[PDB]
């Protein structure tokens, strides 16, 4: 009812598992709350620039708006925070990005951006890390830091089942629990919440599988499984298992030494890419004290947002760092920060998250050279310490920039 | 049966929730597995010095060991890794310490040191992290980091409920969530583990209890919740609800600005104390984005786990961070490093990890002198630059030692 669909502009269609991108596709963007209305005319204005530099003419996006959070009730009305026809319009045209979206407290309503990763079943929770020179970091060498993070995205502890302390539910849940399953170490099961983890073998199989296929694709060192199996081994252990054996049964996977890492040949360069693993917590440690021992991981839903945030953090990446939720048949590519409510509006935020995120979805549309122009604009505007407030406060020597002109730089930097 | 209880060396007892501590207490240790024969003998040799130059020969400790892990099934026998009589006798004798323990793979066997904080109640893990001055670390700025981890350690996922993938159990409770409970959220219900994760009030508020009477007695400056709460409602975000709670019923909180945080005054300084919240994801980048801001920490298990961990390996203290786990009964006070097999037997780990564990010890019986004088000591000989290899190999002009010389250092400085 309140979307326009682009006049001229065609469908991406998925045909054979791969993307069919017409030269003048519609891409769906929700702008996002709070600094959404800042950073999302930016990301257009830069995307439009890098197409129309790429291609000379020849290609362009027909952006169409829709609407999940703040803005879509007041387009839609009251409680309609994530309207049925933004999903539908994700599936008809099977690429789109937003701004930050924040969940309303008080209403009973889980996450919006975990409901569109799970209603949309984008398994991927995408973000690679890496280290823009001239950027402010609290670490001494962030430019160890190249990490490609695939977070599995529609199980674990982060997929919403729990039950409040005190409900019926929670007391037939622990009765069940204490009763049936002879549970005996629930220390106080009488004021507990309860949260059930999941973790299937597809669930993991899928995961793992398109980390080594994306290790292969751009000819990655290796891939880490990270974990916290020695005390959750049937959820974290067994997914640990699971990648090991998906390496083995799919991708040739021989052992290396006595193992347990094993190294798989890239079919097209030839390097053995190890597969290794290595625990949770230790691995929050060795991404600060050896980082350029990892590349390509994969983990859990919850891990995998610790681990991207802190990585974000060591890079001084929290502002600029890229992501993608990408399942099967649909991808939805996104600003990763929040949505900065005290200076929404004041055009000061920095666009390079959702930019960034902007330049992974031309990549995934098979436009790389229009993606390659993006990474280009970011490294020369940032190298160039023409920047915005939250990098620039942080630093000397730096021009500060509006989040606008920081737009108008990258472009500038192409 | 294998223990030898002291000739000379009496009891700890308590009373009316105070420990009464002889002048010559028994204290049962337990060397730990790898790394365990080299920071033991070390930690007992530093640990005598500084009571003998605190009390000038009136106390001694009559060290008592106990056993768990290998060295427990080389005692006692094949399948003995923690004797139900080394659980009695650390509530008989109410302070112990250990080594690293590493808990066997392949039997079904949980984590040893998990058991012996579960079946000992000791309900918090108390992590205190700063930097000591001279320590080669990764980050710029160390010396902001100075944070006391209360990590909730009787509940969680950490506490090991949960059923394997395809076992009767596992669909058994699958059938019981999707049929009973009406769990539509499990995106693949065959070939799936299942973990549960339970958090209580009783169990949150006597964690957080400890942790303000901790911020109260040290005179700290605030303690920040941190949870997962905005995903994990009511486990994580129940923690922290039932904390904020806590802070108004029986500290006084008072509400600062709109809230949510609180200001609790010290009953003896007058000092606000500031009780505040944080998500864990973010967390995880504010501990190194600004750190300054934090102090006293109160937090689940898993969360505890890597924030623990986070901040030891930020302040270049991964080998030379402290633990205690204490309950209203006994206390474990632990080395928290691995065991370190490669380098076990060689004389060559750090031992600062153990010793001030043991500075923790002391300072929970009340021997704040001879505590006092094993900071001092690990202060001079480490701004000393007289350090072990792990420190060493990191660092230009430092004199490298062995573990026991490194022993030696930390009692020539204090
Ligand atoms: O609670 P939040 O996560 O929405 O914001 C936390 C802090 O980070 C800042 N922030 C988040 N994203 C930013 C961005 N992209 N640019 C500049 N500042 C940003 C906010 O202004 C705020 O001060
Ligand atoms: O697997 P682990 O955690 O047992 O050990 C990991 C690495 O850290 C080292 N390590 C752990 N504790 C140490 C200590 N206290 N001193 C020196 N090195 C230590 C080990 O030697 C190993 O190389």
């Amino acid at each position: 009812s309140k979307v326009v669909v682009p006049a001229q502009g065609k469908k991406i269609t998925l045909q054979n598992g791969k993307l069919n991108v017409p030269e003048n596709p519609i891409i769906p963007y929700i702008e996002g709350d709070g600094i959404g209305v800042d950073v999302t005319p930016a990301m257009l204005k830069v995307v439009d620039a890098a197409v129309e530099k790429a291609y000379k003419g020849e290609r362009k996006i027909s952006w169409m708006e829709i609407y999940t959070g703040e803005k879509s009730t007041q387009v839609y009305g009251q409680d309609v925070w994530l309207p049925a026809e933004t999903l539908d319009l994700i599936r008809e045209y099977r690429v789109a990005i937003k701004g930050p979206l924040t969940t309303p407290v008080g209403g009973g309503i889980r996450s919006l951006n975990v409901a569109l990763r799970q209603e949309l079943d984008l398994y991927i929770c995408l973000r690679p890390v890496r280290y823009y020179q001239g950027t402010p970091s609290p670490v001494k060498h962030p430019e160890l830091t190249d990490m490609v993070i695939f977070r599995e995205n529609s199980e674990d502890i982060y997929a919403g089942i729990e039950w409040k302390a005190d409900s019926a539910d929670a007391e037939k849940v622990i009765k069940f629990l204490r009763e049936e399953m002879g549970v005996k170490k629930i220390r106080f099961p009488e004021h507990c919440g309860i949260g059930i983890k999941p973790m299937s073998e597809e669930g993991t199989k899928r995961l793992v599988r398109a980390a080594i296929e994306y290790a292969i694709a751009n000819d990655r060192d290796s891939v880490t499984l990270v974990h916290k199996g020695n005390i959750m081994k049937f959820t974290e252990g067994a997914f640990k298992d699971w990648g090991y054996q998906l390496a083995r049964e799919e991708f040739g996977g021989e052992l290396i030494d006595g193992g347990p890492w094993l190294k798989v040949k890239n079919p097209n360069t030839g390097k053995e890419i190890v597969i290794k693993d290595v625990i949770a917590d230790a691995f929050l440690q060795q991404i600060l004290l050896r980082p350029a021992e990892y590349d390509v991981i994969a983990c859990m839903n919850l891990n995998g947002d610790y681990i991207s945030d802190a990585l974000a953090a060591q890079v001084g990446g929290i502002g600029i760092a890229p992501g993608a939720n990408i399942g099967d048949e649909y991808a939805l590519f996104e600003a990763t920060h929040g949505t900065a409510p005290d200076i929404a509006g004041q055009d000061k935020a920095n666009p390079g998250s959702i930019i960034l995120s902007a330049e992974m979805m031309l990549r995934h549309m098979g436009w790389t050279e229009a993606a390659d122009l993006i990474v280009k604009g970011m490294e020369g505007a940032i190298n160039a310490k023409t920047v915005t407030k939250d990098f620039e406060s942080l630093m000397d020597g730096a021009k500060l920039l509006k989040c606008s002109e920081f737009g108008d730089a990258i472009i500038e930097n192409m």
